């Protein structure tokens, strides 16, 4: 029993940290197989508007140091692959996971393990935003720093940490180094749009509480689709489809609590509030567990 | 910026984890040199009130099935300490960190890494209650889950995982097998004390709030250490010493607001409530970070 945010074992991306320096730039990168990733700013000193291309000029492959704990790793190569430089090295990672790359869709969660210096300092869960970005825990150096989840044996990188927004949130990219959302690698006026709140994955959380002994939010009442979304808007709730009602499914088969009567708690909560009640040891409603973290945390 | 429940990366932690069985009752253990460390339950089928002495009894080494991932190990001895069994192996696990096995204090933080049949599943953070208990998420086949902390390449064993109360709680035992607080390894009429809320950690976690940009709370009162205990008497939560004011000094002198500042805002925060607003995402007072992991976080 009990609920509580969980990441995944971090061990298999500890061994894939390394450190990265270019001039006086020291930052974290990824170390998977014969290649090592990080973010392209490595290469800057500037960061009001960098010609990337032309920066990356002035370097060869002995510009680039890359430390794995003390093991110094011999650079044969450079590109640049949109806002990540892939630096492929000598020797492949005898520690490297299976793993895939992977980009993520708003509302999905993954693990970060925060780095510095690339050494490991802490593991945390976090989601992608409606808005693209993360509410991460990040500071100077964490830059490099990855987010994955792990399903058997297999590693599925999602996100590079590079850099914090004005409002205090985290941008990042796949580790193609797409940006998620339309931040770029320049410190530039750019802020986070409108955060909605994760419908699909509040109502996973409510039927883990519910799992768990926390029934008090359940209503005698049921309600429509279009009834719950147009109580979504007004509070800034995402649209909930069909398709969020079917992967709610299994959670409604394990409760025997239909989608659309849960629907109609989550309503009742958002009009009446908790008056000072708590549902798995909180008094915000919480939209980062995905119904699969509720299943797989659940069993 | 940004503040997150955050655990120490555990792959230092993976590595030791192994599965044990004995007749038909698996669970995890631990395995550190050439021993490996179990709940003393793994003996038992009964749970009523077992003597786990006579259960003992007619148990040899091979009775002991440890296996670590697919490496079947050697059992060449054991012996009961309080409530868990030691298994001497022939070999030593290469993969052994730096650990030391500590009792921790009511109010101290640690990382637990959730374990089924030797394989790990996910890793959190959590406090020892001050009634003993903690706050977990485990399931059926938990038992043997540890907990840590890791201080440089040092892995500090604090917690082993052993049992559910009928509240839904987890009470465990040090490495070296006594239970924390009074709970026995049977099923009986067993249930939690009061638990009270850790004044310590509530200011430090207010701290926290200060350095990322929270200071509506921040009032123009102070208190005395006399006057703001009489207030967490009535609302349950622990005294306040002079030992935890000393604590508190980096955060206090980082931030420039005393102590006894912070207590009279805790203490309006506990008589007035939070009145819709948050603190760093919660709408609840936090009582699971310590002074060190507010400036280890933070730094
Ligand atoms: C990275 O870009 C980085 O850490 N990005 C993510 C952040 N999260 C919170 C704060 S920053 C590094 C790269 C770098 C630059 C210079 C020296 C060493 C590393 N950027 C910074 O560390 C940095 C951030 C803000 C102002 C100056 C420097
Ligand atoms: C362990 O004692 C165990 O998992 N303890 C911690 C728990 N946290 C939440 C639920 S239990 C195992 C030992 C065991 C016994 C029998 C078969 C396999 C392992 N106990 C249980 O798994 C168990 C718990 C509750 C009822 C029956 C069995």
């Amino acid at each position: 029993s009990g609920f509580r945010k969980m990441a995944f074992p971090s061990g298999k991306v500890e061994g894939c940290m390394v450190q990265v320096t270019c001039g006086t730039t020291t930052l974290n990168g990824l170390w998977l197989d014969d290649v090592v990733y990080c973010p392209r700013h490595v290469i800057c000193t500037d960061m009001l508007n960098p010609n990337y291309e032309d920066l990356l000029i002035r370097k060869s492959n002995h510009n680039f140091l890359v430390q794995a704990g003390n093991v110094q790793l011999r650079v044969i190569g450079h590109s640049m692959q949109n806002c990540v430089l892939k630096l492929k090295v000598d020797t492949a990672n005898p520690k490297t996971p299976k793993y895939k790359f992977v980009r993520i869709q708003p509302g999905q969660t993954f693990s970060v393990l925060a780095c510095y210096n690339g050494s490991p300092s802490g593991v945390y869960q976090c989601a992608m935003r409606p808005n693209f970005t993360i509410k991460g825990s990040f500071l100077n150096g964490s830059c490099g720093s990855v987010g994955f989840n792990i399903d058997y044996d297999c590693v599925s990188f999602c996100y590079m940490h590079h850099m914090e927004l004005p409002t205090g949130v985290h941008a990042g990219t796949d580790l193609e180094g797409n940006f998620y959302g339309p931040f770029v690698d320049r410190q530039t006026a750019q802020a986070a749009g409108t955060d909605t709140t994760i419908t699909v994955n509040v109502l996973a959380w409510l039927y883990a509480a519910v799992i768990n002994g926390d029934r008090w939010f359940l209503n005698r009442f049921t309600t429509t689709l279009n009834d719950f979304n147009l109580v979504a808007m007004k509070y800034n709730y995402e649209p909930l489809t069909q398709d969020h009602v079917d992967i709610l499914g299994p959670l409604s088969a394990q409760t025997g609590i239909a989608v659309l009567d849960m629907c109609a708690s989550l309503k009742e909560l958002l009009q009446n509030g908790m008056n000072g009640r708590t549902i798995l040891g909180s008094a915000l409603l919480e939209d980062e567990f995905t119904p699969f973290d509720v299943v797989r945390q659940c069993s």
